[PDB]
């Protein structure tokens, strides 16, 4: 009921460059590029995101992008309203969390992994602040600014509530029981999903229930059947996954007290996680450009 005040930003072609093409996919076409604010005398790393029904979505995204702000949600730096509608977002260098555990099992410290745990839970609990159900949580949809430093990302599912979300393709093996049958989505469905996201951390970017079609998902879980135990994983910490995946949604554990866990276990992780040998000129960074 509160008025959104949030400020949509319109950028200029001109006020910046478009470097590489960090990637392209069904979501789009993101581009590393530099962003040069006009009289500003800064220059700021940016990944560009870029038919009506295309164009309506892209701008709910910006809708959802420019109303947030946190230290670990990707924040929309403006729009350019071209030929073509791109969302102009800083620049996250190392990618995706989901590939970044993949490509660096080796050099994952225990630390690191519990760390990142803390910055999703505060993210997502920032979200609930904002009454607003993210619908989409998976490694891949959390960036990787720094190592030490991650943001969640993906709002073209994210749902501003009010005063359960009633509902297209959906992820189904990082969904919630209720959401999956009758599509019943809430903060606590996203709890689900954290507890999955957890998961494939804990596993390395392992994939969630591996050979398994969707369809079957629903019948595993009404029988009881979860995730089993990453090997690195402590039963202290296999608990909070498994307290994510309970039938009672009001029973799943809440953001606000994961961000407590994550960060006991923080202050001694070798303890929570078992992993073997654990022990140009003007450039800026969006989060110093406000
Ligand atoms: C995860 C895919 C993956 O790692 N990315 C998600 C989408 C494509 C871009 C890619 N990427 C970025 N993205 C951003 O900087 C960014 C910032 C703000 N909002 C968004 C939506 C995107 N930056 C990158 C730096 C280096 C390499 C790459 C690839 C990169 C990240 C796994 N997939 C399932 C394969």
């Amino acid at each position: 009921e509160a008025p959104n005040q949030a400020l949509l930003r319109i950028l200029k072609e001109t006020e910046f460059k478009k470097i590489k093409v960090l990637g392209s996919g069904a979501f789009g076409t993101v581009y590393k590029g530099l962003w040069i604010p006009e009289g500003e005398k800064v220059k700021i790393p940016v990944a560009i995101k870029e038919s009506p029904k295309a164009n309506k979505e892209i701008l709910d995204e910006a809708y959802v992008m420019a109303s947030v702000d946190n230290p670990h949600v990707c924040r929309l730096l403006g729009i350019c309203l071209t030929s073509t509608v791109q969302l102009i977002m800083q620049l996250m260098p190392f990618g995706c969390l989901l590939d970044y555990v993949r490509e660096h099992k080796d050099n994952i410290g225990s630390q690191y992994l519990l760390n990142w745990c803390v910055q999703i839970a505060k993210g997502m609990n920032y979200l609930e602040d904002r009454r607003l159900v993210h619908r989409d949580l998976a490694a891949r949809n959390v960036l990787v600014k720094t190592p030490q430093h991650v943001k969640i990302t993906d709002f073209g599912l994210a749902k501003l509530l009010g005063a359960e979300y009633h509902a297209g393709k959906v992820p189904i093996k990082w969904m919630a029981l209720e959401s999956i049958l009758h599509r019943i989505y809430t903060h606590q469905s996203d709890v689900w999903s954290y507890g999955v996201t957890v998961w494939e951390l804990m596993t390395f970017g392992s994939k969630p229930y591996d050979g398994i079609p969707a369809s079957e998902i629903s019948s595993i879980l009404e029988k009881g059947e979860r995730l089993p135990q990453p090997p690195i994983c402590t039963i202290d910490v296999y608990m909070i996954m498994v307290k994510c995946w309970m039938i009672d949604a009001d029973s799943r554990p809440k953001f606000r007290e994961l961000i407590i866990e994550f960060s006991k276990m923080a202050r001694d992780p070798q303890r929570y996680l078992v992993i073997q040998g654990d022990e140009m000129d003007d450039v800026v960074d969006a989060d110093e450009y406000l």
